[PDB]
């Protein structure tokens, strides 16, 4: 009975340490905003693999969050480089470090389906003093409007802390 | 101290990136170990090294003086990282031994066009296996060998 892609997503230790360290590691030198990502990753029963990710320039004005920009080039080119290393991890959606929903990422969605048509969203959420740290959401289209339903997200990588 | 660096602090997104993208390329019958460039700052010669990508790299299994490391990629791969993560600079590279190759004195060489103190890095993958044991090539005709350095791993949360 499953209208949806995607139903799970398992988001690996890696990608929220990833994350996580990108954003604060950014942070030394006045880093005032959000992170924007791409995320890598494997597809099953629905559930999806969200093995590795990395980030990609992103701004956005703070005034008008239609103006925004997330640099398509690099994402081709990163996950380019990406295949010459890692086996068979696919774009499967994106990220950024909420750590709420924004008013354009729907329309920042949209750009991701270029690479795949069931993106994921995941806020990843880099506040350690802070319920589960990732938070899935896929678009729903419901004049026909679109926006993003919640997807069960955890955390559930084999071997080692 | 005649050496560069004394210390290498090995963060868990390093080991956890190498790790993973061992076994990650494993599920396809890989048999070999990975190389890599490792990412960081540098303080009192304790070297951080604090991120780190795979690069392509092939050995011949027969004559290991037969192999190569593509630079183009690491320094494409290193653009890309600089136009995102502020200042980590190339400090060495790594490899997931288990233990030192023949031809690492020659790949060492290599890095050392991109970090004149690059420091080795063999991250041990295996689970049921201290993880990182760090190396820095010593100038001993004038031979050329690696010396071990401290490593440990230790980032700050979580």
């Amino acid at each position: 009975m499953p209208e949806l892609a995607v139903q799970k997503v398992v988001v690996h230790p890696l990608v929220l340490l990833s994350v996580v360290d990108h954003f604060n590691r950014i942070g030394k030198v006045g880093n005032q905003k959000r992170v924007v990502g791409v995320l890598l990753g494997s597809w099953q029963k629905k559930v999806l693999d969200v093995s590795n990710s990395f980030a990609v320039p992103f701004d956005e004005d703070d005034k008008d969050d239609s103006v925004w920009f997330l640099d398509h080039d690099y994402l081709e080119n990163m996950y380019g480089m990406f295949k010459k290393v890692n086996a068979r991890e696919r774009i499967v959606g994106w990220y950024h470090t909420g750590p709420k929903l924004h008013k354009n990422d729907i329309a920042i969605n949209e750009l991701m389906k270029r690479y795949c048509p069931n993106s994921v969203l995941v806020i990843i959420d880099v506040k350690p003093k802070d319920g589960l740290p990732t938070e899935a959401y896929i678009s729903v289209e419901e004049p026909t409007s679109k926006t993003f339903e919640h997807v069960t997200s955890e955390i559930g990588a084999e071997e080692a802390e």
